[PDB]
């Protein structure tokens, strides 16, 4: 709740919904004979590197499921993420936003973006969205984001980078002191107040 | 182009985008036995207040012509627009974003800003578009923007507002230090090399 209040930006893809899995799911579904990459054995950030790598023309096949219709708006929530990012929106002197970057095919991604934030969070929910290709632009205390390296035009970032694990990323050594949301039964509120006065 | 750049935030709708005369223009075709606001007789930022005040009913038929599909996207850009932010992006040291607050009702909105910024800067530009219905939460040297009160989560934003001049603004005195682009042929270049190192 609006206070200066803690801000918080809250990734959506791979934090609040199963990017990795609605894609498998689809993936499976519209190309049954093809290899594919269970989901613990993702790595890298990049779903359609892995499996460019796997067969000749699988990336382009990843490709074509993301750019379809209904595949934002029909991801599921990660287990515990909508009651976290309510609970959390509801402290004092907390701001949360999410920060979201949609993807290039601008057809159905934001759209849909917004349609599912109204879906799961309510109308009121849809004042707290940024879409962005830079998150580095956007100033807050904490990013929860399940990008490893997260660039843009600001070189010193006003936020703490807390990596939220997934499974193309669970394996990486990180530098210290930067840290892990494992997920979101994790104990997100001593990372928040581990930044407020 | 990228450098720390300095980074200028532009608005779309009133700056780059002619939300008044599209909206004037669809308002008197649909609604042709109605009274209407001449352009230079606007005051006050939000139209339907002031088509409200107009007639009873008024403000529910103006908001119906924003909330209909193309309204967006065939607004026309303000004169200078298009040639101004493509010199600027190009200058060296200075990188720009299109930073713009989306209206609630999300059906076309978003989609349809994206779908503009395609056709009038082309597909790299669409990397430097920033939805937000918050810009205090942005960082920036310059947000260039026609809404006399930015405000929102972030009580010292970072930016300087340089108010862009419409209609509804023109009449208004600012506090000093506060000063305007009044055109896009106005002097642009040197405002952004007033915050230049
Ligand atoms: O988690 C992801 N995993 C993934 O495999 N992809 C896919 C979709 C498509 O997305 C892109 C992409 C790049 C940068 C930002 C957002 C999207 P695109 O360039 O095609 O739009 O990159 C190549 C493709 O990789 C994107 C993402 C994006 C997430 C957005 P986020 O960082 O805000 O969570
Ligand atoms: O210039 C405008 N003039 C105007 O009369 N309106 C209308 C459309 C609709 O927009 C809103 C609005 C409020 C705040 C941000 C963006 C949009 P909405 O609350 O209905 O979405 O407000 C009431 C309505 O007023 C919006 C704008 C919004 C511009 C967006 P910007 O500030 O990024 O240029
Ligand atoms: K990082
Ligand atoms: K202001
Ligand atoms: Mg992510
Ligand atoms: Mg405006």
């Amino acid at each position: 709740s609006n206070a200066r209040a803690l801000r918080v930006l809250v990734d959506m893809d791979g934090v609040l919904a199963d990017f990795e899995g609605g894609f498998l799911r689809k993936f499976r579904a519209r190309f049954p004979d093809q290899p594919f990459i269970a989901l613990e054995d993702r790595r890298g950030f990049w779903v359609s590197e892995q499996y460019g790598r796997l067969r000749p023309g699988l990336s382009e096949k990843a490709i074509s499921i993301w750019e379809s219709k209904n595949f934002f708006f029909e991801l599921e929530p990660l287990p515990g993420a909508v009651e976290a990012v309510k609970e959390m929106a509801s402290l004092q002197n907390t701001d949360v936003f999410i920060c979201t970057s949609p993807i290039k095919m601008f057809k159905y991604c934001p759209y849909e973006k917004y349609a599912w934030v109204e879906k799961y969070f309510g109308p009121d929910f849809l004042e707290q969205i940024v879409l962005t290709r830079d998150k580095t632009v956007v100033s807050a205390d904490l990013l929860i984001d399940d990008r490893p390296d997260i660039t843009g035009a600001e070189p010193t970032p006003s936020w703490e980078h807390v990596l939220f694990t997934a499974c193309h990323n669970q394996h990486l050594q990180l530098q210290p002191p930067r840290r892990r949301l494992h997920s979101w039964a994790d104990d997100w509120k001593a990372i928040l107040d581990s930044k407020r006065p």
